[PDB]
């Protein structure tokens, strides 16, 4: 399993001249104003991954941000609500062409109440995600092999999941529903950063 | 306050050659698949209102529906999530240019946790909304005077509220946030009709 | 102005109850029929008058009242009859089987509110004010107070008028067969309570 | 264990000239207005099962529906409240002669709080139900071997359970209680379809 | 209404040569190890009361404690579980002949869920208890008239309440039940002092 | 060794003792609905008696003689329940009792787990298997697993009582425990009378 | 009584050559990162108050901030945990000599569970605080008289409350406890700003 | 190596150090009811001292000298409890402390599990077994499992403190932690005084 580990940014975009990129992040926690971005993971879907260690106080990552800014490239996330918030807060660019496998699961896997990435990968791909390293020191100068493998596992399968969810959205005629949810998702992430992270803005109460 | 009561539909659109229309509904309850649309209320903001009784099984209301589908006219609601759902369910047209005073309140009245229409009208306009008729038999062949006046009260003030909320959204620099929420609101209502009425589609769980 | 006839033990006869439907309510020492004895049974023919029958501790028989409860040609009208049916059947050994319940009817028709209590229904449908102050009182007292007697009668004086309106709503929304099935099961729901399932929704998944 | 897989409907009722038939369904989820009927399973109690794939948009299944409508044949379900709702919603016929093993368990297995089919089969029959396929894509064009065997397992044992529950209902003198519950169950299912799925219609609040 | 205010102790027992004495206390709070005894109130049932201010650090009150120790005198409380604990903690003597109107209410007023002294006095005696001074500085050197009248109101009616509750206990044949509860009540208070104040010692969990 | 009986003990030859371990099995937790099915007894000598109670059975004279004997302490685990169903079935409420669950709550202050399985594991290194706790106790013939489970609930209560008595003495809570045990039969009666969901001593 | 309204800052410190100053704030809400400081209120305890309107984006208030950083002047708050957070976030200076009447109430008024400023003023001073304006638009260019009088009422009585609470802390011998709580309070407010506002940092879980 | 003592350390020869790891065992969570049974200490050299405290014991001069020494930082995991029982038993409240649970809540923001077992697993790959946490700590003779568990609670606190200090420096929270540690003894006193169920800083 080829995983390329980088410091600060991708060295170039030679592996990402593609129409969709799988994206994930690791941080010191769930609160972007307190918990810094530590790792950004990328995959083109070819079974390899890039793991980028982000330094404390790092303000720019030009190659990564070019991908995030590129309207011709769909950014694939699992629960992108979080990744979009921490990426936009750290580097100042909010992606606006996105696909989220958790929203897609909630719109299609109506026969289960389990929408986590581990459960999705098990059902749709018979792929086992191990979450032991999800809670680890992601700010460590040197990531362990277990950490690097876990981080890559979050992007290695998102293209395959998106293809299956797209089939399900088409079958149940929910494509326009999903598109509108993905269109609002960057603003849902912005609402979190602005102070509404605990509020369903559409609820009656 | 002039309240014009109609059966089925507006007679014409002479009072609605305007850029924004205040809209509200009354039904037999909170569940559009079970609880039929009984009343639609409209106001141009000039201190008068139209109260339209909708018959059981009524499939058409051409003048009202023309307004709902006119993209040059903003439809103003309080908690439009509901009105949009029952209107789209009954007549087959989902409005797509909307303003919601409840979402606007949640984005601006951060100094309170009370975002109901009565509380908003009291604070912003010193207008007293009486809610006694909210729970009444809206399917009655003849609406009582109290029902008619209550139904009109829900649209008579939405233009004035929208003007104040727009001032607040500009002051706190949240205009683009509100716009994105309003753009998604018709799809939030569609999600309710499709079976996700109890699900925050953007939540982690 | 309201005529309320107070009796000891039983109605003297059924002269006022040669009718197709009778309004029925009870008062007890509490919500648990195995612990809390039946103290009062209230009846109305719908003519604006009521009968209030004091039931003695240990009383086993009330032949005229029980004749009405057993008469399949007379519909017994209750508000939340789930309770009244349980205590009546537990006390006298006869479970009525032709019933109408205004609380079930409200839950099937007043879909625009979440308040289905008798006070709220009477206020909305009839502009009649029910005062609940005596609901929690010593219903086993040898002599009922005037306030207790008036409160007990108020629970049956309006049920015919409520039933008429609810029947209009059930017809309008085409739910008559739904209500009939609920009313047919209601005596068994009360029996389930007496048998030990009072805290269990027998139809729930969990 | 012989499992006969059919498309759309049984070819005939030659295997169902019996007094009681075990019935189960599979769907895309718990909400009949959103989640379509995908599979209907039947067993005569002879250790074999019929698994019928229902097509999207399928409106009729005359042989199956003849069985469901036959008042001389008791339909045995586990938690029939759900199966009755989706069957009636899909084909327009509500069975009215039924036995439910979950209601029967709640009236007899008073020494436990676990009334699921898996737990009942384990205790009463020493039969192991595996539920891994309960949450799976039941709308798949080709059901997997695991899906087919799971679907059959839900009907293969209901006759044997009903026999035991009938013994328990007789021993504890609750036969007329159970009969009244089964008599109301089709209307409980109708109440769900009509909009009362979240309401205990007999509760004080 | 005659209320005699004392410092430290009764001057003598001339008013308490009786079979039953009504007793209440006031403290700085609900936790006897932290919140000192400030007032002890007594009534013979003759419509007068004694209000005894207890000093900080006071170790003895011989006349009061003589009454509390006298096995021929029933001590009447409302929710004596508390008064018994603070009295025993302060003066080292636990009364063992007691009557509690709250336990009596819970065993007889089965037609209500409100067992507070105010509600009991309203129903049984048409007496209005005002609770405004219940939360006040009971350690003040000089109690206000409102405090003194409130403190007296808690003992002025307990004899009359006990008489009525004894009638109800006889009527419903619960006298032996009540007696066993009263016999255990001093140990329930002791359990509170020893560290089980938050534990129902008889509960399964 | 487990002796299985129908209806009652044949005699009291094994129970001329100062304390007897007692347990029951029923069709459920509600004595007015769920009949007494089994009564289990042990003298503490490592053997047990398992008595099947018939539907509608009104008397069990030898068992009831034990329950009535004030010279014999009845040892239970969570006797609040056993006292209720026994008194409801046979009309005699024992009044000299020891409860290992109350004793645990008064002594095992270093844990929040007071079930019999947990107590036996900690104090005796005895493994209680609870699989048969939820089973058809009204069956005409009890299974071997049922009979062994029923006996296991009484085989160890004497040994537990001895340890809890040491702990009650050590922490000086003997009089507290005695008052709780004295009230326990009335706690069971309160349950039968309709207060099963009410802590009668609580403020609310 | 006399309420002096200022724009931006006090004109001078002529009224604040004192040992202790009462301080309160008003904002657009409870979240300092989202909800800006709008008003700062001060009183010397002489029955007069200064109400200072703070502009959006205002970075400096030199006279007010001199008071906040003067170690010889105790800053008196009610629930200073909030005021300290918004003041330190806005002007960059965290006071470190403070007294909080809510903490003081929780350490002394053990006979009640109501520790809000309204309840405290009612009991200790027979002063009626009206809370109607607490939820109002504090960012308004012109505050209403009701707003100004409410804002002043929050500081007019804190000196008198501090005196009484100091008496209670001495009487119950809790002076050193209160001092340690006050010493930690600025760090509790800092912890809120840093991202732990929903965490009791001393709790087991 | 685990040295077991009765009452007190024999001397302070092993504790001429800058920081000492401290833990306790009791009969439960309520210091006014549940007596101190064991005090455990380690210098960080991989050995531990386990001191059995007698019922009614009022003094432990060598232990208390360590607790009083301002030049020696006392390291705890969830010191809020240990500080309360130590101060209540011997009358001395330590005022120079480090708590690994507070440190975890200030640094391990990527998890919601802050127990000692979870910390040791993540930071050290050390497996803490909690089976003996709920045991009779007042036993005259502690079992080997009890002694080893008691020692395991102090054997690793030095290594944990070192790592947490690195994290506190890295995220610039050193002054935050210091203020929390400064208040921690008074948080413990508040528990003893009657506020154990109250967050004194909460709005409600």
């Amino acid at each position: 399993t080829e995983i390329r580990v980088h410091q600060g940014d991708l060295p170039n975009l030679d592996n990402y001249r593609i129409d969709a990129v799988a994206v994930d992040t690791e941080t010191l926690g769930l609160q972007p104003h307190r918990d810094r971005l530590c790792v950004v993971q990328l995959s083109s879907g070819d079974g390899t991954a890039d793991v980028i260690q982000i330094a404390k106080g790092q303000k720019s990552a030009p190659n990564l941000v070019r991908l995030l800014s590129d309207r011709d490239i769909t950014k694939i996330f699992h629960f992108g609500r979080f990744d979009l918030a921490i990426l936009a807060h750290t580097f100042g660019v909010m992606p606006d062409v996105v696909f989220c496998t958790k929203i897609a699961s909630k719109l299609t896997r109506t026969y289960t109440d389990r929408h986590g990435l581990k459960e999705i990968c098990g059902e749709l791909l018979n792929v086992n995600i191990s979450k032991q390293q999800q809670s680890s020191d992601w700010a460590a100068e040197t990531l362990s092999r277990a950490q690097i493998e876990y981080a890559a596992s979050d992007v290695l399968y998102l293209h395959r999941l998106k293809d299956i969810f797209e089939e399900r959205l088409k079958r149940e005629e929910r494509e326009s529903v999903a598109k509108a949810c993905f269109q609002f998702l960057p603003m849902r992430a912005n609402l979190d950063l602005l102070g509404w992270s605990e509020i369903d803005i559409f609820a009656h109460s």
